[PDB]
């Protein structure tokens, strides 16, 4: 299917960022480096520059890939509940909350001690994270069996990924539960805007 | 009935925020000190510090201010539209974007130089700033023609404080026009939802 190059980069890139989803699971994402990170992935420090090009694309680099990870579990419940809109966007949301959470990355910002690069990852320039998570995530709402149009179906994904990256960093208070509001928003979106 | 000692402090405030409103004019946030201010806003080094106390106390409170004095252009523009869903939350929008644009602490988030500090109030920090914006913004559809049952109205208003708030920490990466885009998600909800 796919040649040397093409198969064996994207094995080197899923085998550091799983080393840095290890580092970080017991230590601080300021308290890791490449050197300690090439170390725990078994590479030099020479490939992991290659590859990403610094401490801070790895770190972006950690964020895509999840990024998509989890616009892709979104696919799970839309073929759970079919025909359902609601059902389907409730447990949507419902896993968004339990998936993102439970990232060391996420963890390690929320509880960590005052980041500048992760803080300024989801800020500054999350030109990347954000155009990106996008055009992955509207496929969810176009191809599939909830009908959307395209620029209807845009518009909505588009805002789905600005409102998650919202609760990644301030998550929602257990109080109330957020996962149904957001469901019960868009809705009423969906129906109206179907093929 | 203002007793006395409160509405002073209440002017004190005002007072402070005015003095930095008018500072960054001149300067960006990272020059500026409680000591920078309470100079051109003609009051003490060591009072000033007693009802802020850090820069980070004197920023995070212009900040839920000027939540205020764009939470508070809707109520205005939602009943300059009555009837019509989409032309209401839409020019209301449009408002809330060229409006933070134009105010001067944001001129300091966006060209200024690298605040850290700024970064952790609009995202992680942010907490306090969403969560009062939240119920301020509650009433416009309660207690206005869009007549929308009590509790749609935070499940309304949650959502369009934190997708906000994203223009601000998160910059528009593309050209396509945003309070457009997010007038267009909420209408359909409000045309089910409003009685
Ligand atoms: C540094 C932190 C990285 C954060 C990356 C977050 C990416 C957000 C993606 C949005 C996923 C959308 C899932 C909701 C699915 C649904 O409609 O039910
Ligand atoms: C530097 C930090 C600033 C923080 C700004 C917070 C903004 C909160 C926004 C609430 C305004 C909502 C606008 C609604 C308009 C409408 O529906 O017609």
């Amino acid at each position: 299917r796919i040649p040397y190059a093409e198969a064996s980069r994207a094995l080197l890139r899923d085998s550091v960022l799983d080393a840095m989803r290890d580092l970080l699971l017991t230590r601080d994402w300021s308290a890791i480096t490449l050197s300690d990170v090439a170390r725990a992935a078994g590479i030099s420090r020479q490939t992991i520059y290659n590859e990403f090009g610094s401490r801070q694309g790895l770190a972006q680099g950690y964020a895509l890939r999840l990024a998509d990870r989890l616009v892709d579990n979104v696919h799970a419940s839309l073929d759970a509940n079919v025909g359902n809109f609601y059902e389907a966007f409730l447990q949507g949301f419902r896993s968004f909350f339990a998936e993102s959470a439970a990232d060391p990355l996420v963890i390690s910002l929320l509880t960590g001690v005052a980041k500048p690069d992760l803080l300024q990852l989801i800020t500054t320039d999350s030109a990347p994270i954000i155009t990106r998570a996008s055009a992955r995530l509207a496929p969810a709402f176009t191809d599939t069996w909830v009908a959307t149009t395209d620029n209807d179906a845009n518009v909505l994904s588009r805002a789905i990924v600005r409102l998650c990256l919202s609760y990644v960093s301030m998550p929602p208070e257990a109080d109330h539960d957020v996962a149904a509001d957001l469901a019960r928003l868009i809705t009423p979106f969906a129906e109206r805007h179907g093929v």
